[PDB]
This record gives C-alpha cells, sequence and structure tokens, in this order.
C-alpha cells in the first residue's frame, strides 16, 4: 500500500505526478541534470524523501552510470536529461543499453508541446533520433497519460527482453495541474499477447533426449542467463556438460570451476572455441550468435546438433540456423529440464568424462598465459592480483579495448552481475560512470573500474562525482599510453603502421601523459603510480584498503597483444595464439 | 590542376579515394578519432601530405572542434569516427551544426554491407539517427560512388543555408580497390533548381522605398550577415539606420560603434529592445526570429513594417508574417540597395537623427550594468578587461550559461568569425572544443575560451589534446563553483530552491571544487587562480603573455545575475532590469 | 442540444460512439462498404435514424462520392471503409482530397489490437500507407479516444486549408463497452497556435495602396475563394480588376461577366495569359501556383508585383516569391480591403478603363473557338446547349481529359460548388460519383456527368449505386473512342504515333465500343445515342426533362483537339492555337 505525498483529490504539478510515478515503481535512485526543460521535474525531485539524485558532470555520464546501476542489480535505471543538447547526450548510452539488452528508462525534458516542430530553442525530435536505438520511446502529449505511459515504460525496459525506454516530457505538462489515475490499463495488447508463455514439456524433454544421445555437449551460456546461476548450477551437476561463456554472460557458471572453458569467440581461450568446433551438441542458452562469437557462421560448431533458447522469438534463426528451440524464459526452461534429470536419472547414462577429458587435454595444452618482461607489469598480472586480494568478490567495470578483454580473461567472476562491460556497442568511457552507478546500488560492495588510459579520460569529469557522492569507488587503471586496441590490429594487419594510436604527448615521448594523478586529485582523490612488479602487490592492496575513492595508475608496455585471437569472420584454423607488437 | 598521389589507371582502395576527395576538396584539416571501422580511412589519411588530422580525446571533442573550426573560418569543418559509439558520440555535435547554420562533413565508419541491419558488433543506423539532425546524410552502397557523394556533401554543407552533412562508410567499400570518376554530375537536380537567384531590382528598390517613408527603421541583423560585413557597414552609412544584432550574428556590425545597438532579445539590451519595440520598419537581415528574440511574436515588432531577407525560403513567414520579402543572399541584396543607395542620395531625405537621438537617450537610461563587490571579481569586469588587452581582436569561444551572455555582452567583436557559441542548441562543452578548431584554422590569432566550470569540465580531456597539438589556446574560466544559468531561473521563479545546480563539495563548501588548475597541471599546461580584482588585471596579463596554452581560473560570486531579462514567452513591458540573489 | 439514443451512463459498443460522434458533428449522410472488419459499424449505421448510408459497388467510387459530397455543399464528405482491400480501394480518393483540398474524413476497418504487425487476414498498415496522402491520419487504441479523435479527426478536415483525414479503428474496438465523454478537449496544441488570425489593417491598405499605383492589375483566383463569392464580387465593383480563375476556383466570378477572363493557363484562355504576362501587380487570392498555371515560372508574371493571400503559410514564396504576402483566409481579406475601397472611394482614382479595353481587344482577337465538321457533333457545341437549356445552374461533375477541359471552357458557372472535378491530382473515373454524391447533398438540383468514355467506364459499376439510390444524375458521355488527351500530346509531340489510345475494338473500328448505352440498360437507367448536330439540342433536352437518372452517348469526332496550348514548362509565347489531328 504506496502512501503519497499529495491528497487522492488533490491537484499536483504533472512533474510531481512524474516523480510519484516512479516512486511507484520502487525507484530510489536517478541520474539527472538540470536544463530549462526539465526544472520542473528536479523541483519535485527534491520534494520527494524517497529517491536520491546523483548529479553527473555529464549526461553521458549519467546515463553511464544508471547502466552500472541496473547491470549490477537487475533493477531498472533512470536517468534524466533536459531537451536539447541534455537528450543528444544520452544518446550513447540508449544505444548501448539496446545492445547489451539492458534495462534503463530515460527521461528527458522537451519544449511546450505548441513548440514541437519549429526548430525551437534546445529542440530536437528525441524520439525521432532515439527510436531506432531503444526498446521503445514516448512522447507526452497530455499530463494525464503520465501516470500510464511511466508503468508502460518501466514495464517494457524489464519485461521479456530488458532494454532501453525513452520518455519525452514536454515542459507545459510538467506545469500543468492535474488530479493522477494510477489504476489505468496499460495500452500494450499486441506486446503482451507476443510475450512467451511457460515452456512446454514437449520440447524439454526432447532437449533432455538430445542430451543423452550426445556424447560430446557443450553449453554456449549469455546473458540470457544472468538471472539463472542456480538454475544453471544445477543443471550442469545434473549433466556434466562443459561451459562456453560469453563477455556477457561470464559470472553465470563460475569461472574457476572445473567444468568451466571460460569466454568462448574471438578472444576466448582456446579450449572453449575447440569444444564449440568439435562438439555435437551445442545448447546456446540465453545467446544472440554474434560475430564476435561465431566468426564465419557456416565453420561455426559445422558438426553440431544447435538447441537455442531465447526470450527473443527474433532471435531464433537470426544467424545461425538451429535445431531445436524454445522461445521463453532460460531460467524456466533449466527449472524444467532440472526436475526430469533428477527424476529420470537412472534411465541416463549421462557420463561426458571422455569428452571432458578431451577439452582439459586442451585446457592444459593451449592455457591462457602472458610474459613478464623484467620488471614491467604485465596488465594480465596486475588483473590476477587483483582477484586475489579481492578473493574475486569485487565489482568489476571497464572501458573497451585491451584492458577489458583481460580483467574478462584473468578475473574469476564467481557470480552474474558483477561483470559490468560494453559488449554490444562496446563503448568507451563507459567504466568510471557505471562504477558510479554500480557502487550506489551496491554501496558495501567492493566496486573496481579496470580502465584503460583512453577510455578513462573520455569521461574523467565523472571523479568530481565520485568524490561529492562520496563513493568507494576504486579505479585500476592499466595505463599503456595508446589506444591499445586499435594498435593491435596495426600491428597485425596494417605492417605496425601507427594511425593516431599514441596518447602522450609526442615532445617527451617516455613521460607518461597525462598525468592521471593530477587528474584525481583535482577532485580530491587520493591516487598512486606504480611501474614495477614487485611493488604492485602492495598498491593495489593500499587501494583497495584505502577507505574511499581511489585511482592507481598501473604503468603497462604497450607492446602486449590480446591472445589467443581470430580475425574478424575466420575459423577456429586461423586462431593466432603467439607474438605481440616488439 | 590537382596532382593526386596515384595513377589516373591505378586501382585504389575506396578509403584512399575518400581522402583524395577530400584533397580535391581543398581540405587541410580533420578531426579523426580512430576505430575498427574507420582504420582504412586513418590509414590513409597517413598517406596524405596535405591533410592534417587533429587527434581529440572524444569525438564529442572533435565534431566540436569541426564547428569551432568552421565558425571562424567559413570553410566546412570535418569530423571523422568509427562505427556504433564514435558515431553516436557526433550527435550533439550535429545537431547543434543544424541549428546554427555551421558548414560541416562528418564521415563515419560502419559495418560491411553484408551485415548492416543484423544489429551486428558496433552497429547504429547512424543515418537513421542523424536524418533529422542534418541538413543530409549519405550511405555509401559502392566504392563508385564517393567521389560524386563527397563532392555533393561539400557542395550541401557549404551552400544555400550551410549545415551539417554525414557520410557513412561501410568497412568493405574502404577496403575495395577501384578507380575513381572525379567527373562525374551530382544528383542534385530537386535541390539545385529551388536555389534562391540574386535578388531582382523590383523587390530591392521598394525596400529602400519603405525606408525613405518610414523614420523610425531598425536593423536586425544575425548569423546571415556573417559574410556581409563590408556590405553592411556601406549599408549603414548610406541610410543611418541602428543596428541590432542576435546572439549569432555579433561582430557583423561593429559592437563599439556608435549606431550600435547592440544585442536584442532576451538578455539583449534595453535600448535594442525599445528599438525593435517602438519601430515602424523592422529590416529583418539573415534572421530566424527565434523565441529568444520576441518572445511573444503578436507583441514584438507590434507597430512596425517588416521586412525579411534569408536564404531559406522556409524561414520566410514562419514565425513572424512580413511585409516584404526576399528570398536569396543578403549580400548581394546590400550590394543591390547599396549602388541604389548612392545613385539616389539626392532624391531621399535619409536623416533618422531624431530616432537615433531618441534610443540614444534610451542608451544612456537603461546601458549595461554590473556591481563590483568588494574585492569580488565580478564576471562582467573580467571579460570587459580582456577585451581592453586584446584590443577586441581575439577570438572568443565560450560555453553555456551566465557566463556566455556576458562575454556576448562585455565584449566589443569588431569583426564576425570572431564569435563563436552554441545558439540554437546551446550545448555545454562547447566552449574548450571550439577554441581547438579555431586555433588550428587561424593559427597566429590569439584564441580565448571563455568557459564556466560545469561546461568546462563536460570535455575537460580535450586539454591533452591542446598540450600534444601545442596550440595557443587561453582558458578564462568563470568559475561561480554553480550551473549558473539554472540557479538565475531558480532565483527567480522557484524561490532559490536549489534544485542540483552546486558543482562543488558539499563537504568543503568555501573550497572551490573541483580545483581546475590541477587539471591543467595534469596535461602540462600552465595555470593560475585569481580572487581578487585588483589582481585581475595583471592575471589576464599573464595569461596572454606567457606563449602557448593557459587557464586562468577566475573566482566570481555566484549569486551574480544576467541582466536585463525576458521571460520565456513575454513581452517588452515585461523585461526585468535589477535584482540577483542576495 | 444533442438527443442521444442512449441513457448518460449507459454502457455502448465502440461502433455505437463512433456514430454518434459522427451525428454530433451534424453528419446526415456516409458512403460505405461492408467488410468484416467494419461490421460493428454498419450495425450501428442502421441503429441510426439521421445518418443515411450510400452503398457504393466499389470502395473508390464511395470516396469519390464523398468528395463530389464534399465539393458542392461545403461540408466534409465522409466514406467509411472495411480492412485491407477495402482501405487500399480508397487511397485514390484520400489523395485527390489532399491535392484539391477538400474536407474529406474517412473511417476504415482494422484488425484487433492483438494482430497489428503480424501480417493478419486482410491487415495493411493504412495509416502508414496513407500518411503522405492525408493532411493527418489516426489509429485508435483505445475506446474512450472514439470522442476525441474524431473531433479531432472533423476539426482538421474542415478548419484552415481542408483535406482529407482517416481514422482507423480495430475490430475489437468497435466491441468494446464504455460510456463516452464527450467534453473532452482536442490535443492539438501546436495545429491551432499556428493558426492563422484575422488580417491586420497594416497589410490590406498596403495592397489597396498597389492597386491605385498599378494601372493594369489582375485578379487571379483559385479554389481559396469557393467561399467568398459575395466578397469578392464586392472587391471587383469597388476595383474593377479583370478576373483570371483557375480549374480550381471556377464559379467564384461568373464567367459570363464582362469583366471574366475565364480560365488561366496550360489550357486557359490567350486573354487571360496575356494579361497576366502584361499585368503590373498580380492579386492571387486562393491560388497555389501550379505548374500547369505557371509553366515556367521564371516568364509568369515577369513585370509584375505580386501579391499573394493564402491561408497556407507553406505555400507562399513556394514556387514564385511575392512582394506582399498576406497569410489568412481570403474571404476576411477582401472584407478588410472592401470596407477600405468604399470608405476611399474619393482619394482613390480606380479606373483600369485602359487596361480593361487593352485586354477586350485580345478577348475578340483571340477567343475561344471551334469549328463544326459537317453534321458530325462538336464536343464544345454539346457543352454549350447543356449550358443554355440549364441555363447555367446545373452541377458539372467531370472525368479527367479533353472533356474536362471543354467543360471547363464552355460552360458559364455562375456560382461556385457548381463545378466539380480533379484538378490536383486529375483521377479519371472522378465524374460519376462525384454526381453521385452531388445528387446526394443536393437533391433538387440539376446534377450533370460531363465524362469521356474512358474515365467514364472506369467506375461505370456506380451505375447499380444511381438506379438503386434513385438520383437524378444526368450523365452527358461525350464519346471520342480514345485517351483524347494523351492522344493529343501524340499528335503534338510523337508524331501521331498511337500508343494504345484507342477504346474501341479493333475487329470493327467504325463500331462505338463499347455499347455504353447497354451499361445504362443493365442498371434499368433510360439512354439514348445522339451522332448528328441537329439531333443534339433535341437529345440533351429529352435528357434533362426524363425524370430519374439518364445517359446520354455524343458522339465526337476525335482528331479534336484542346485549344488553345502551353507544352510543359513553357512560356506565354509558346501558346498553341491552331491545330488537330486531321
Ligand atoms: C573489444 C570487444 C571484443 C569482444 N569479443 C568478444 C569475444 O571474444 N567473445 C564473446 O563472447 N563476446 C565478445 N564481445 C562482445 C560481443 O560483441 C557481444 O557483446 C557478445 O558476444 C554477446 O553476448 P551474448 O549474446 O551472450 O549476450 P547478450 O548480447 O546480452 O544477448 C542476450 C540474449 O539472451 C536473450 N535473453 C535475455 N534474457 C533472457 C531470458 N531471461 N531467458 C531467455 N533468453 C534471454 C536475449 O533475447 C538475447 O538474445 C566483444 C566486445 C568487445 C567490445
Ligand atoms: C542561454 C542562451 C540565451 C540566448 N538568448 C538570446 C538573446 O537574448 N538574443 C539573441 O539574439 N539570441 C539568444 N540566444 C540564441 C538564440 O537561441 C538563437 O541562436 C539566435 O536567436 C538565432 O540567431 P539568428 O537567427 O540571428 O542566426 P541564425 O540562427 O544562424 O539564423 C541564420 C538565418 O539567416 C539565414 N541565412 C544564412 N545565411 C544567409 C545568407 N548568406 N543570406 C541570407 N540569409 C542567410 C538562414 O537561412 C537563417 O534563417 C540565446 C542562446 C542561449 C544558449
Ligand atoms: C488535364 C488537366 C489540365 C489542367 N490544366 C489547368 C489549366 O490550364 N489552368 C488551371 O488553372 N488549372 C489546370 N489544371 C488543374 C491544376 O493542376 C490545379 O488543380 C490548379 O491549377 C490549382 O488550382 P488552385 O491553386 O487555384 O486551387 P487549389 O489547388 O484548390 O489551391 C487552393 C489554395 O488556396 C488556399 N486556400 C484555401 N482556402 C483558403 C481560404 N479560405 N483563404 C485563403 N486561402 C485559402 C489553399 O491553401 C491553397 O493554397 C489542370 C488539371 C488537369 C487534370
Ligand atoms: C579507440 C578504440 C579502442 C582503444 C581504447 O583505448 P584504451 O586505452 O582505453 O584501451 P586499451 O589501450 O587497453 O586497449 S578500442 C575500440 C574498439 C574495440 O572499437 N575503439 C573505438 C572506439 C572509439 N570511441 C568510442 C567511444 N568507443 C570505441 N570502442
Ligand atoms: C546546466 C545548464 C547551464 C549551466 C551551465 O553551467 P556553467 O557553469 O558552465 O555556466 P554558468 O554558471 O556561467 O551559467 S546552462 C543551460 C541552459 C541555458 O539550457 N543548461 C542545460 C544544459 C545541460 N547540458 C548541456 C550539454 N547543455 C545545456 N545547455
Ligand atoms: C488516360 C488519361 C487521359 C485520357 C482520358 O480518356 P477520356 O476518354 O476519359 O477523356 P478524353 O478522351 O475526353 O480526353 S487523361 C490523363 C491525364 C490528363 O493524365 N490520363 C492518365 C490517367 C490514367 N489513369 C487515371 C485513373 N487517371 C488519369 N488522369
Ligand atoms: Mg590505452
Ligand atoms: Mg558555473
Ligand atoms: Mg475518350
Amino acid at each position: 500500500t504506496f502512501i503519497s505525498r499529495f491528497a487522492p483529490d488533490q491537484p499536483r504539478k504533472g512533474a510531481d505526478i512524474l516523480v510519484e510515478a516512479l516512486e511507484r515503481q520502487g525507484v530510489e535512485t536517478v541520474f539527472a541534470y538540470p536544463g530549462g526543460a526539465s526544472m520542473e521535474i528536479h523541483q519535485a525531485l527534491t520534494r520527494s524523501s524517497s529517491i536520491r539524485n546523483v548529479l553527473p558532470r555529464h549526461e553521458q555520464g549519467g546515463v553511464f552510470a544508471a547502466e552500472g546501476y541496473a547491470r549490477s542489480s537487475g533493477k531498472p535505471g533512470i536517468c534524466i536529461a533536459t531537451s536539447g543538447p541534455g537528450a543528444t547526450n544520452l544518446v550513447s548510452g540508449l544505444a548501448d543499453a539496446l545492445l547489451d539488452s539492458v534495462p534503463l528508462v530515460a527521461i528527458t525534458g522537451q519544449v511546450p508541446r505548441r513548440m514541437i516542430g519549429t526548430d525551437a530553442f534546445q529542440e530536437t525530435p528525441i524520439v525521432e533520433v532515439t527510436r531506432s536505438i531503444t526498446k521503445h520511446n514516448y512522447l507526452v502529449m497530455d499530463v494525464e497519460d503520465i501516470p500510464r505511459i511511466i508503468e508502460e515504460a518501466f514495464f517494457l525496459a524489464t519485461s521479456g527482453r530488458p532494454g532501453p525506454v525513452l520518455v519525452d516530457v514536454p515542459k507545459d505538462i510538467q506545469q500543468q495541474l492535474a488530479i493522477p489515475n494510477w489504476e489505468q490499463a496499460m495500452r500494450l495488447p499486441g506486446y503482451m499477447s507476443r510475450m512467451p508463455k511457460p515452456p512446454e514439456d514437449s520440447h524439454l524433454e526432447q532437449i533432455v533426449r538430445l542430451i543423452s544421445e550426445s556424447k560430446k555437449p557443450v553449453l554456449y551460456v549469455g546473458g540470457g542467463c544472468l538471472n539463472s546461476s542456480d538454475e544453471l548450477g544445477r543443471f550442469v551437476e545434473l549433466t556434466g556438460i562443459p561451459v562456453a561463456s560469453t563477455l556477457m554472460g561470464l559470472g553465470s557458471y563460475p569461472c574457476d570451476d572445473e567444468l568451466s572453458l571460460h569466454m568462448l569467440g574471438m578472444h576466448g581461450t582456446v579450449y572453449a572455441n575447440y569444444a564449440v568446433e568439435h562438439s555435437d551438441l551445442l545448447l546456446a542458452f540465453g545467446v544472440r550468435f554474434d560475430d564476435r562469437v561465431t566468426g564465419k557462421l557456416e565453420a561455426f560448431a559445422s558438426r553440431a546438433k544447435i538447441v537455442h533458447i531465447d526470450i527473443d522469438s527474433a532471435e531464433i534463426g537470426k544467424n545461425k540456423t538451429p535445431h531445436v528451440s524454445v522461445c521463453g524464459d532460460v531460467k524456466l526452461a533449466l527449472q524444467g529440464m532440472n526436475k526430469v534429470l533428477e527424476n529420470r536419472a537412472e534411465e541416463l547414462k549421462l557420463d561426458f568424462g571422455v569428452w571432458r577429458n578431451e577439452l582439459n587435454v586442451q585446457k592444459q595444452k593451449f592455457p591462457l598465459s602472458f610474459k613478464t618482461f623484467g620488471e614491467a607489469i604485465p596488465p594480465q598480472y596486475a588483473i590476477k592480483v587483483l582477484d586475489e586480494l579481492t578473493d574475486g568478490k569485487a565489482i568489476i567495470s571497464t572501458g573497451v579495448g585491451q584492458h577489458q578483454m583481460w580483467a574478462a580473461q584473468f578475473y574469476n567472476y564467481k557470480k552474474p552481475r558483477q561483470w559490468l562491460s560494453s559488449g554490444g556497442l562496446g563503448a568507451m568511457g563507459f567504466g568510471l560512470p557505471a562504477a558510479i552507478g554500480a557502487s550506489v546500488a551496491n554501496p558495501d560492495a567492493i566496486v573496481v573500474d579496470i580502465d584503460g588510459d583512453g577510455s578513462f579520460i573520455m569521461n574523467v569529469q565523472e571523479l568530481a562525482t565520485i568524490r561529492v557522492e562520496n563513493l568507494p569507488v576504486k579505479v585500476l587503471l592499466l595505463n599503456n599510453q595508446h589506444l591499445g586496441m586499435v594498435m593491435q590490429w596495426e600491428d597485425r594487419f596494417y605492417k605496425a603502421n601507427r594511425a593516431h594510436t599514441f596518447l602522450g604527448d609526442p615532445a617527451q615521448e617516455d613521460e607518461i601523459f597525462p598525468n592521471m594523478l593530477l587528474f584525481a586529485a583535482a577532485c580530491g582523490i587520493p591516487a598512486a603510480r606504480v611501474t614495477k612488479k614487485a611493488d604492485l602487490r602492495e598498491a593495489i592492496q593500499t587501494m583497495l584498503d584505502t577507505p574511499g575513492p581511489y585511482l592507481l595508475d598501473v604503468i603497462c608496455p604497450h607492446q602486449e597483444h590480446v591472445l589467443p585471437m581470430i580475425p574478424s569472420g575466420g575459423t577456429f584454423n586461423d586462431v593466432i595464439t603467439e607474438g605481440d607488437g616488439r
């Protein structure tokens, strides 16, 4: 039973209705940046005693913070911006939330209804702009539609395949006095009719049947299993099938486990890719067969009977044609199959020890490796130390590039919603703001931003946000003085021809530029720099032990390469296993 | 006669064709940020010995730099980004360039043609996204269309009413070998047929006729007169008509002149607004009657016979219905009218001395003013000192807010393309990157970024760009520790109720946060802070005299208000002339 | 005070709400064709005792009948169709109503809301299809929105510049029981803010001023003056300015008048075109400067000071740049100028007798002419007889082609809304159904369809409608056994090379095919055929005197050409005055 700050018969501003509509959705935290078209909303936010506002220093930082908030909780992330320049600063975050299927609700202010289409001051058709990069969007044309639209927005953003939903609110609507109706039905008849219903026992036992008929099966786990950690692990026990996870699905099945093949794909482990290459049954649960995982589709799982389970019917038979398909929640599909496997453990032989040992050979023959040059810090080693000193219980957010891959390879995530990274869009400057949102959603948790110097500087302004909001955000900055991932492709495919990849100062080459420590000092954040591998262990320990925000500038040799690697649109027999830029 | 780096019969990469297509457009400088979808382009850029690339630390900084490059030269600004996150980081700059009619060409990398529509890695329908915020955009579907599209892009961006044009280039097109045809005709039959032709002598002498029949005329000059400085001044001599300029039209007519009414509008001078209010003839040249200038249209120039000249036919009769209209280049319209006025000076009485003295009374009665509290630095005074110490010859770029208005009020711009500011979209974080582009376009010029602490921090990362590129960018930072313009509306309309407008640290209120000096130090840029008005003159002098980049952190009392002010959608009799937040 | 068939607190079907919504708009007649998706609506129509339904035999006939109903009354025309094939059969009528600015409301049935987008049975995104060919359209997503949308539909269709408005209604919405709210406000804030307000006395007396300063003025009257017959005639008396009318503006000023220059344009009279060519003041009232009137714009009224009055701001300065422009209702503009001319008749000389006599010379030198070959009936002569025997008081609807032009040239329409013809779209098969709708709107009026054999046969099925509905529709069929207008262009520009223009039977060339008399007999309509000019007078008399429907098959020599003629994109000095296909 909800308690309002207004009488049921009392006229309220549209902005007040909007905020209460958020309160009724259980919203505790928003990321809002003020402007003329959304001042009424911010005024109403102050009148709320339940909704906290974290003020970013950039709306892109605001929406990315809403993502990190969402990714590390399961709750929808809410960001608010003003019209024009404020709204257009959300675009990258919206597209990012769409490709990674992150539940997010964005509210943008807008010019009065009378001025829409006249190219007015700070006017942008943000609905027209964001239609192709959001799950759905709205343009409120009446104050009475506010309670309904907000309900529809949160419903669409969280249910089915999660995604970003934008609600554009005119300024005059915010000012208009009205009495809200909270019991009006949602106008989504088509969407709800197409919502997948619980899986039939028909489909489920056919899959279980295929499991016993195949003796070389591989689990293909992705971001669709982020809410099925228990059911998935229970499924693995009953089957004994090795697990290959994606960039988006890390943590679903414990990376330190003996049945774990870790990440598969372009920069996935060799033994994971080998498993899929020589599998006869592929259990694709909560994935979307991205080109970064498959390469050339015709060779990907060529001899494998493919089973695909997804809550989105559009993803089924999209890139790779499956044998058996189940459209629905994989959480329920697991529960259904789990009850069958235990009640039918006798009839089913179920022993893939021979196949497991075949993979375990590859797991020892071609394992993840890195070189240690003198006293120079291996970035792979630094992340491994962070794992040990945090016991793999730290929430990790990253930017995009070489550091992103190493953070996914050399950290054993034990539970989902611990790994926050841009995979679909792969947007830089995601790391720091995402850490901000995750720290707010999880106050008592260890939050570490494993960032690259290129990505870190893009939204470096959010360091001020961290200090002001007093968030214990740790920044493990892997500094290679380059746009590493771009540099790596240059060494591999372009004769190491440097095309604007060096981030330092061409007047003083061996001086670290910029001085990231002074960035932290500018925002009153304690920081330190480590260059030698010996001091690395103590340095990271200091970062963790020191209360509040901390920046550790870890200097790494730039010639390092992310291995292994499969060139875009290739096969498993094209895997690069050795080499760098030395 | 152009000299290529390739033989006329030699097959070249599409990326090489693209770069040469830019070379044939006279492009000397681009602002490109590398990524997987645009690596071929960056490789081809290095092979060019005429095109220089300035590497930003953020694509938003890249496109804003392209704007400042364009705004301070008249040449089109070129920015290049990769697919996905790179392209979406250009959005704000594109929308900004559209609303301020700035000639700009944006080139974005894209996934191969075979992968368009599959929600691939780093894929965003940027054409679909930017259609409503660009003049025009393209999606290259063949390597043979590159020379034509690029020619059409630069033509559309610079001709008629200037604007942003985006060209999306697939990765496979960049790699495809081909022989370019540079003599293919442009496919713009409709656009060129609708292009305004030189004004008839019929329309022009009717305007001249109205000039003599009215004895209280006012010139309404805007951003359409940026290329008519000579013709406009010549026109004023022949007529003696007082000149009211817009935010976008500053510098067209010298602000220090005795016939100058300076800026009109919401934050325009009282005597400028009074002139338009009590005019009988309004000469609207190169304007678009924005709501920030007119307020309520019915009261704006209510008793004035309105003459409107614009190169865009869609702007004629859009918001305010004109009496006489001339669709075409105002530069030619002035030249046509100028030759008439001098050859017909005898018949025409032409003496508005009585009307001029009527306005000159208002010019002394209600002039621009500011208070000086103790030793606290008035932001209005600081800008006035900068004017004196630069002799009004310094290129000024600003952010958005209170500092933006004061920089437009208390600096006398003598020539156009000296005032760089976001007016239509009004996007923060514009100041610093725009100064970067302007410094590249004008190396020997004094470039000063009059920025606010809120706007400055948004794209603060571009400080690294300034140092690396060794640009003599001066940063006059007016620090009020607040989002001032938002704070001002709070003091005026919301009982001074602070709704997330304070930018400092709520743990140490009277400490300046963040320490902007350390931001500059992080990027090896010399910086200083001044608090007392006495030290202000020497401090600004030091900033100017010190070679290379410099940051001056000017501390200002936050209670200051931009005056005068007309509330949104008001009349001239609603002007606020006194008051602040004390 | 409206009287409902339902209690204010009684739940009603959505279809019943829809019909009552029409009743509250004063709708007396609809043109509906039944289908599965609109059965509920047709059931509700029978429950109404005020709304009459005319059942067409084709939905294209239905919408064209709604046009004729609208064009000959000023009231909006209402047509109803089912989903899929029914809706797509309205398309031509919708596009036709848009280009001729005809007030029309189309209601289409639709699949249930749950099935929209699944390519269901008889599903077509008719909103998506008709968006570019309607003024506005709706998709009802809730039964509660029915009273509002219908009100907005009729308001948009009739106010401002009239046009077609489509309302798509899902089947489940029609079945859903609800209690309608008739006092809900319309959601058109932007549209109403942009609605032109009454013309200022400022603009009006400037026009009156130009009238006295020019001694060779010409009135350019179009379809915008259809509701200003009295005001226009009063204006002519006060000025004495000759009147040139368009295809859409016939009847506004009496064609038989001595000040009438009749039609101008491609097939307009020579003296009308001469007037505009050598005018110094062009009073363009209620026109849109179509290419069929101007040809090459640069030569059209080259030496004339152009005054343009239109209720659509988008039409001002569209093709031809005007000197003086007044955005608003021309009816009010005339009233405003009329009161000035009479109160200021003394000061104004106002005597264009010299210019009038100059035109009157051309009016006698190059008049409308036709040849009479033996006893063969001249189509021009037949129409002239119809004029005499109906005293120019008969409502005339036509098809498209040679007969359409002759019906506009050789019939003197005394009042507006007497001339019904497709001008903008120029759609064949318009004649017969439009006559149907006009006969229903005007029962006691003489309605004659001057049709061509090609156009007549396209919607010949509506002959059944005429008989069933017992409408006194007269059909003056001008039979040339060819697609004449297409044939004429062949004789003029393609060496008389027949490219599928003959409509008869290539097995019996001099036999009239098809036998149109048997078409009439099939629908129980009395008909006759006349071939010799002598019998023509009595034959037409019989058609008029015979009660009820009648078809007169008038046989004409096909070699006749519409004269004069200006080739597409030409000038006045390119007028073809003599010649045919003999
Ligand atoms: C530099 C870089 C390199 C990369 N290289 C790799 C790589 O080597 N390997 C790799 O794996 N990724 C890599 N990626 C990331 C890659 O681009 C994609 O992000 C990733 O492959 C997609 O992971 P996913 O399909 O498993 O999860 P998602 O993209 O999140 O897809 C989730 C799918 O599961 C479905 N789903 C969601 N919820 C449910 C539910 N409750 N029940 C059932 N189904 C559900 C959804 O409909 C959707 O189809 C890289 C990214 C970057 C930036
Ligand atoms: C915080 C803030 C406050 C503001 N307050 C004010 C204010 O008080 N006063 C004010 O004036 N502005 C103010 N603005 C800016 C305002 O929003 C608009 O940017 C500005 O009013 C538009 O100026 P403009 O129409 O003259 O020039 P533009 O917006 O650049 O329009 C140019 C017009 O001239 C035409 N044109 C272009 N080239 C030619 C040519 N060669 N020949 C003929 N025609 C041409 C174009 O078609 C166009 O119609 C403010 C902005 C901000 C951010
Ligand atoms: C075979 C053929 C040949 C043709 N040849 C000719 C020809 O020779 N000569 C000719 O004239 N036409 C000819 N046409 C027709 C031509 O294509 C156009 O239909 C016609 O020229 C347009 O007439 P109009 O602009 O005057 O009226 P409309 O097309 O109906 O335009 C009405 C205009 O007046 C405005 N308006 C409407 N209501 C009001 C109001 N209350 N107050 C103020 N303004 C208002 C509207 O906004 C609009 O701009 C021909 C058509 C066909 C099929
Ligand atoms: C420059 C760059 C990358 C280099 C990032 O530099 P970093 O310094 O942050 O990372 P790293 O050296 O450890 O690899 S990665 C990349 C990919 C994978 O497309 N892009 C393109 C890119 C460009 N701009 C944004 C916002 N996001 C992006 N991913
Ligand atoms: C926060 C803010 C403003 C305050 C800017 O803070 P500043 O510190 O930079 O400027 P100031 O104190 O001197 O006034 S101005 C404004 C307007 C006029 O809409 N917005 C909204 C806004 C929000 N985000 C962006 C990118 N651009 C914007 N203009
Ligand atoms: C065939 C034809 C025409 C010939 C019509 O044949 P008619 O027999 O009806 O008319 P006519 O001989 O007296 O000239 S006119 C025309 C124009 C002006 O575009 N079209 C093209 C046309 C084709 N189809 C439709 C529905 N409408 C059209 N106007
Ligand atoms: Mg790096
Ligand atoms: Mg500030
Ligand atoms: Mg015919």
